[PDB]
């Protein structure tokens, strides 16, 4: 249902220099726009992006992008699959910058790759205005995993872009899915080699210099020069944002456990690992105590909002599509039977019976 449009500005490129783009399915009756940021980890050094270019080149190049994409989950136009925003204008921005959407550089005779993730977002927004976005009432910038962190990094930058362009009426909002990470200690130590096993703290420290990534303004002014890597972590950057942001985060995100060098696959879970996993879930719940619009089930899973069965998980008897709807009403204090702060308290993966089974 979603049609590919490569960016008309040819200089806003993927990692290999091929043009970036976006998939679009218009809904001319609706004033609502969903711009989804794809995820897909990252690469924080040259001789490791090359490995990514060999087996994950679709995340670094638009050469072989399909002309058409199917909208799933919150990007679906069917009420059965998306009871929340099925009538909205759908935009899927493919992740081809490998920079957690923070780059604003350009490939040259001194850089192998281009990291323009932040420039991709603003250019898509720029080119969407002439295709109906100028009439929008709500622009919800959503994303999963790396895209979810990209939302936190870019939602204020999009709001200010629409304001400088002369669109004060467009309410820019954020939906950050599975991009709320902790810079915690690993369960077992590894050296930072390879993307999936490197500790979260050291991954971003290496990455942000390598991509020359940018961070939201007020967050940069708190941590200042050399410490902007702090702003890639939700519990640090979220208090500095001005746009309304809904946070969706599994309490036991598989990617968070991966960068922590945790592998729940074999029966014996010793008391040391049990303590680590329980403390991890406790710490994540604590970072969300002051996030008024949040959805955090106690599940071991990865991503939600573009999975076809995202309507099934419940926290305290409320599904995410309903929680997202109550969030809409809050922005039209607590509502009558329409909760927006939904954080599980039980301390072990799958203690919520509605957790995804597979
Ligand atoms: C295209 O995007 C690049 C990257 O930011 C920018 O420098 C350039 O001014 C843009 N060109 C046009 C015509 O918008
Ligand atoms: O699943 C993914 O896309 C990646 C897993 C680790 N990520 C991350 C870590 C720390 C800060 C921000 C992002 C994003």
């Amino acid at each position: 249902d979603l049609r590919l449009h490569l960016l008309l500005n040819t200089s806003v490129t993927c990692n290999d220099g091929s043009p970036a783009g976006y998939y679009l399915k218009e809904s001319r009756g609706s004033r609502r726009w969903l711009l989804f940021l794809e995820g897909g980890w990252y690469c924080f050094n040259r001789e490791n992006c090359d490995s990514r270019y060999d087996t994950m080149r679709r995340l670094m190049s638009s050469r072989d992008w399909p002309r058409t994409r199917t909208g799933t989950g919150i990007l679906s136009s069917q009420p059965e699959e998306n009871p929340y925003w099925w009538n909205a204008n759908m935009v899927f921005i493919p992740y081809c910058s490998s920079d957690v959407w923070s780059g604003a550089s350009s490939k040259s005779e001194k850089n192998e790759y281009a990291f323009m993730g932040a420039l991709i977002i603003q250019e898509v927004v720029r080119e969407l205005l002439g295709r109906g976005l100028s009439g929008a009432k709500v622009l919800l910038l959503a994303g999963s995993s790396a895209g979810g962190t990209g939302v936190l990094l870019n939602v204020d930058r999009v709001a200010e872009q629409l304001e400088k362009l002369g669109y004060p009426a467009i309410q820019v909002r954020g939906l950050a899915d599975s991009g709320w990470f902790l810079d915690n200690k690993q369960y077992r130590h590894t050296d930072c080699v390879d993307t999936i096993t490197c500790a979260p703290t050291e991954a971003i420290r290496r990455g942000i210099r390598y991509w020359n990534g940018v961070v939201p303004e007020r967050c940069r002014r708190q941590f200042q020069e050399g410490e902007e890597w702090n702003c890639f972590f939700g519990y640090k950057v979220y208090p500095t944002l001005r746009s309304p942001v809904f946070v969706v985060q599994w309490l036991f995100d598989e990617a968070q456990l991966t960068v922590d060098n945790v592998h729940l696959t074999g029966q014996p879970v010793q008391e040391g690992l049990r303590l680590y996993i329980q403390n991890l879930g406790r710490e994540l719940r604590h970072t969300l105590k002051d996030v008024p619009a949040s959805f955090a089930p106690a599940c071991l899973s990865h991503e939600i909002i573009i999975r076809s069965h995202w309507t099934d998980v419940q926290v305290k008897g409320t599904s995410l599509p309903r929680a997202l709807h109550c969030w809409d009403r809050s922005l039209h204090t607590p509502l009558k039977g329409c909760p927006v702060h939904l954080v599980d308290s039980c301390p072990w993966p799958h203690c919520n019976p509605s957790c995804p089974t597979g």
